[PDB]
């Protein structure tokens, strides 16, 4: 359960969640949730510059950037859902691969605790 | 035709070719072909380290590294075949995107001019 300081050590029970309508990321605190939501757009830009210096490709790396920012922002674990079901780290990466072929990118917003 | 300096300005006519059995790259000179063959394994290691500094993924970036190294070595163009047929830059990247999910990596070797 949520600690006196507002922390969820078990991400599965967290009330702090963000979604892009396909994927849902769970956070251990409101501080981490807001850091992700407030910085992912800028991180996508920084991520692309770094990737492009390594290799030029026709791919949309936005989702991979989002997964990477989540891992960097959330310090108490990784917990995600894909299309409403609990997804493993690898399953989220598979989704990011398939998404690389599509031109448009889905944005993220805070949602209420799911079922 | 091959110039007096051993150069092929039209890559499709080149006798300097390398293949990994799925993809074939054409070179404008023996110097470039050998530069590719002599350094692609080492470039893969370098490439992978650069990518990982940007993002950790479960993918095999070898083919992407190979495409990137070929683009760096061959100074007179890009000309490739995919499964025995002419393949555009985009089609080769599509192949690299797919092969990313396989742990094994095909090596490259010089071959006799095909077809």
């Amino acid at each position: 359960p949520k600690t006196q300081r507002g922390i969820y050590h078990n991400l599965k029970e967290s009330e702090y969640v963000a979604s892009n309508t396909d994927v849902t990321f769970f956070f251990s605190s409101e501080l981490y949730l807001n850091k992700f939501l407030d910085g992912y757009q800028e991180y996508r830009k920084k991520f692309n510059k770094k990737i492009e210096r390594v290799a030029v490709t026709p791919w949309n790396m936005d989702m991979l950037a989002d997964i990477t920012f989540y891992s960097e922002v959330e310090k108490r674990g990784f917990h995600a859902w894909l299309k409403g079901d609990n997804a493993t780290w690898r399953e989220v990466h598979v989704y990011a691969l398939r998404i690389m072929t599509k031109p448009n990118t889905l944005d993220w917003s805070r949602i209420q605790k799911p079922r």
